[PDB]
C-alpha cells in the first residue's frame, strides 16, 4: 500500500471504500479497493480471467484485503442520470449492452457468475467502451443486505429464482440483469424498483405475470414460493418498453424469461438480430 498515492475518494462498494490511487513507481492511475483464504484463493483465481470488457484486476495485496483495479472515469448510473432528459442514443444503448454480453458470455464460458449486475458497478470511457466491475467478488464474499456503510444493497435487477430460494442458481441471473438495466436505458426509469423483497417479486409479477407451472415448471416447489401469491396477468411488452422496436422486444423478452434453463444466454444474445446493425458510438 506504500507503493501508492491515493488521489481521491471515489465511491463505496459493497465490501469497501474505493480510492483513485496512483503508483508512487509507475505512476499508473488506478482504482484501489480496500475491503479467509478460501476468499483470497477465489480472488487469485479472477486474476486471469481477462477480457477487454471486463475491469482488469491488476493485484491483490493482503495485510486488510487491497484490490487494485483499472481506472475508468465514469460509471453507467451516472451517466443514465445525466442522460435522463434526452434520453441514451439507441445506438449507444445497443453498443453498451453487446459488449456487456460479451463480458457475461466470457465470464460465464468460465462458469463464473456475477450476481449483482447492475447500472453502478458497469464503467465507461471517452472512447464507447463500457466494463463491469466487481465481477466473481459476490462468490468470495457473498451479497450482503447492507454495504460496508450500511446502505441498503439494491433489490432491482435481482433474478427471480434468487428471490424464490434457490440456493443454486445459474450464469442466467446475470442475463435477468442485464435485461433490467437494458430496459432502463431504454425508458430512463428502473424497470422493477423494489424496495423489498417480496415488493420486488410482486413487481416483476405484476409486469411479466405471476409465474406458474406452465410458464416456470418446478417454480411452485421453491422453497420461497407460496400459493397465496396474487395472480397477476402478463403486460405486452409494447407497454413495458415503448419505443422500443421489435427486434429490441425480442431480445428483452428472451432474457427475461421466467425459467433459468429457458432464458437466452450470453452468446445467443449476441447472435440476436437486435445487433445486425451494431455500431460502436462514443458517449
Ligand atoms: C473498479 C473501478 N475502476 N475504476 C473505477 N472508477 C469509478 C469511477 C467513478 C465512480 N462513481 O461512482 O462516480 C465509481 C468508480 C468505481 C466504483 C466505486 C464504488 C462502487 C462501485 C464502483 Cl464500480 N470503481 C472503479
Amino acid at each position: 500500500m506504500e507503493n501508492f498515492q491515493k488521489v481521491e475518494k471515489i465511491g463505496e462498494g459493497t465490501y469497501g471504500v474505493v480510492y483513485k490511487a496512483r503508483n508512487k513507481l509507475t505512476g499508473e492511475v488506478v482504482a484501489l479497493k480496500k475491503i479467509p483464504s478460501t476468499a483470497i484463493r477465489e480472488i487469485s483465481l479472477l486474476k486471469e480471467l481477462n477480457h477487454p470488457n471486463i475491469v482488469k484486476l491488476l493485484d491483490v495485496i493482503h495485510t486488510k484485503l487491497y484490490l487494485v483495479f483499472e481506472f475508468l472515469h465514469q460509471d453507467l448510473k451516472k451517466f443514465m442520470d445525466a442522460s435522463a432528459l434526452t434520453g441514451i442514443p439507441l445506438p449507444l444503448i445497443k453498443s453498451y449492452l453487446f459488449q456487456l454480453l460479451q463480458g457475461l458470455a466470457f465470464c460465464h464460458s468460465h462458469r463464473v457468475l456475477h450476481r449483482d449486475l447492475k447500472p453502478q458497478n458497469l464503467l465507461i470511457n471517452t472512447e464507447g467502451a463500457i466494463k463491469l466491475a466487481d465481477f466473481g467478488l459476490a462468490r468470495a464474499f457473498g451479497v450482503p443486505v447492507r454495504t460496508y456503510t450500511h446502505e441498503v444493497v439494491t433489490l432491482w435487477y435481482r433474478a427471480p429464482e434468487i428471490l424464490l430460494g434457490c440456493k443454486y442458481y445459474s450464469t442466467a441471473v446475470d442475463i435477468w440483469s442485464l435485461g433490467c438495466i437494458f430496459a432502463e436505458m431504454v425508458t430512463r426509469r428502473a424497470l422493477f424498483p423494489g424496495d423489498s423483497e417480496i415488493d420486488q417479486l410482486f413487481r416483476i409479477f405484476r409486469t411479466l405475470g405471476t409465474p406458474d407451472e406452465v410458464v416456470w415448471p418446478g417454480v411452485t416447489s421453491m422453497p420461497d414460493y407460496k400459493p397465496s401469491f396474487p395472480k397477476w396477468a402478463r403486460q405486452d411488452f409494447s407497454k413495458v418498453v415503448p419505443p422500443l422496436d421489435e427486434d429490441g422486444r425480442s431480445l428483452l423478452s428472451q432474457m427475461l424469461h421466467y425459467d433459468p434453463n429457458k432464458r437466452i444466454s450470453a452468446k445467443a444474445a449476441l447472435a440476436h438480430p437486435f445487433f445486425q446493425d451494431v455500431t460502436k458510438p462514443v458517449p
